């Protein structure tokens, strides 16, 4: 089970949904990303796999104004660049 420590911007995102520990599993990071999208209601109301993130923290993490949760490699790439693997 791979343990990770998020870099500062991702750690800020996690804190905004109450995740405040230093080390996470990958499952946890993606779980909290989902909670962030849900609780901020960032998804398109009709095409709910589309996530809008312009002018949000998440937009600075992805560097683009929207993404689909179907885009697993794009999500992988964002998460990987924003953490350090510790085991
Ligand atoms: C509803 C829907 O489209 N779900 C879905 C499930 C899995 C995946 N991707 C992979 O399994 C890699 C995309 C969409
Ligand atoms: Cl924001």
């Amino acid at each position: 089970e791979t343990l990770v420590r998020p870099k500062p911007l991702l750690l800020k995102l996690l804190k905004s949904v109450g995740a405040q520990k230093d080390t996470y599993t990958m499952k946890e990071v993606l779980f909290y990303l989902g909670q962030y999208i849900m609780t901020k209601r960032l998804y398109d109301e009709k095409q709910q796999h589309i996530v809008y993130c312009s002018n949000d923290l998440l937009g600075d993490l992805f560097g683009v104004p929207s993404f689909s949760v179907k885009e697993h490699r794009k999500i992988y790439t964002m998460i990987y660049r924003n953490l350090v693997v510790v085991n």
